[PDB]
């Protein structure tokens, strides 16, 4: 009947909520369902809920900012009687009923790089995460992933530098033969250099963070590069459509804010099928960020695309 719409659209996290907004507008296009929208920079989470409801609105899409979900986590009762699509989440949160969480998360690509590794008979993965909190939570879900794949725990170790990676595959027996690293573009392409002299024939995978757009309209970098396997959505498959590059104008070129869109315009996909997401056992939705479906605690997992560097172009592979 009513939606209410939970995003940043000022001060910090302007930007992304703006952005998605943006997305979620676009995909709901002549929707007759209407939509408020609350700047969760200028009321607290708390305030904002209680509008909603005395509004008569049943249908939450937010919020975004991980302080925000806290709050909520913290005091799931005020939700009671509403369906809420978070757009954040944490790799060890609970089951509260009719909240689901829907993040682009590292974790996602994780857990898609085991996958494809598997799928592509890699054994024995060296997994080179950066030291730091998110590389622990990132390796978590990929070797979560692997246990179930492989019935063995995954190699993860944590790098401070990007020569870091090229000790681990000393340190180990002669038979590293592929890498997962979650890494900056150029982080990558260090790593990568280093490696030459060690295993030059290493099948390296990565996750998104290792395509942007100031790399990958450097030549150079694209030849460094060659062979690199990396997820991202599928959005950008293909990039040719007018809409596509009135988007691309619009952003900068960069793709953050693109996947950003496209998180909005999934969400709004998710939202009008809240109930299904739920109740349906392996239930998927093509979207525009991935193949998504809900795990047990309804947090949205989402199924890469995965795209390699291949004589100085970027395609998606087969």
């Amino acid at each position: 009947s009513q939606i209410g719409l939970l995003l940043p659209l000022s001060g910090d996290g302007q930007i992304l909520g703006t952005t998605i907004q943006s997305g979620f507008n676009d995909a709901k296009g002549n929707s007759t369902i209407p939509v408020q929208v609350f700047d969760t920079s200028m009321n607290s989470v708390q305030d904002i809920i209680a509008q909603a409801k005395q509004a008569g609105i049943k249908t939450l899409v937010g919020p975004l900012l991980k302080q925000n979900l806290d709050v909520i986590l913290a005091d799931p009762a005020q939700i009671q009687g509403m369906d809420v699509l978070a757009l954040n989440a944490t790799p060890n949160s609970r089951a509260i009923p009719q909240l689901c969480y829907y993040g682009l998360s590292p974790e996602d690509e994780a857990e898609s790089a085991a996958n494809k590794m598997w799928n592509d008979g890699v054994r024995n993965p060296l997994v080179a995460m950066p030291q730091n909190d998110l590389g622990q939570r990132v390796g978590n879900a990929f070797n979560v992933r692997w246990q179930q794949l492989a019935g063995t725990d995954a190699n993860i170790r944590y790098y401070n530098l990007p020569a870091d990676v090229t000790y681990f595959v000393q340190e180990n027996n002669s038979n590293t033969t592929a890498l997962y690293a979650v890494a900056s573009p150029t982080e990558l392409a260090e790593m990568k250099g280093y490696l030459t002299n060690i295993v030059p024939n290493l099948a390296i995978y990565a996750s998104s963070r290792a395509s942007a757009s100031a790399t990958n309209t450097n030549t150079d970098f694209i030849a460094q590069m060659n062979g690199v396997q990396f997820s991202d959505i599928p959005f950008f498959k293909d990039t040719n459509s007018p809409q596509y590059q009135k988007l691309a104008k619009s952003t900068g070129g960069e793709y953050q804010l693109m996947r950003l869109y496209a998180m909005g315009a999934d969400a709004w996909l998710l939202i009008n099928q809240f109930n299904e997401l739920r109740q349906v056992p392996g239930y998927r939705l093509s979207g525009l960020t991935g193949i998504l479906s809900a795990d047990t605690n309804c947090n949205v997992e989402r199924d890469m695309t995965w795209y390699q560097y291949q004589d100085g172009a970027i395609v998606p592979v087969v």
